[PDB]
């Protein structure tokens, strides 16, 4: 209630749930932690070049409107969160 920060929209929430999350309310940090785990279980990163994520062809790619991105550039993630996180 008071410890949580956001309620995610159904597409982002379906992803968070696929990563092992339960419920509807989260901190921002949780959301990012679950997206990190999602990327890892579905093997979206390059094992030989960790900072590159390949999300094209996955629900996450659709949601970010991208094929791939470097984790060194917050941009497409932060922008996606602003559109999918209800405060
Ligand atoms: C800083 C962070 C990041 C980078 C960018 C942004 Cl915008 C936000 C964020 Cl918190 N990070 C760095 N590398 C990845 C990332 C990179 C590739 C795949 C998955 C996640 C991530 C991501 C996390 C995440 O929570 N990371 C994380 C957070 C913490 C912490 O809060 O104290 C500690 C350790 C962390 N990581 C665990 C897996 C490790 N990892 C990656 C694969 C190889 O093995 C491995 O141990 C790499 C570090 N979440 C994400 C979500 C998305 Cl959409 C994209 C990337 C990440
Ligand atoms: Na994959």
């Amino acid at each position: 209630g008071q410890i949580n920060q956001v309620r995610p929209k159904l597409p982002l929430l379906k992803i968070l749930h696929a990563a092992g999350a339960q419920g509807e309310m989260f901190t921002v940090k949780e959301v990012m932690h679950y997206l990190g785990q999602y990327i890892m279980v579905k093997q979206l990163y390059d094992q030989q070049e960790q900072h590159m994520v390949y999300c094209g062809g996955d629900l996450l790619g659709e949601l970010l409107g991208r094929q791939s991105f470097s984790v060194k550039d917050p941009s497409p993630l932060y922008d996606m969160l602003r559109k999918n996180l209800v405060t």
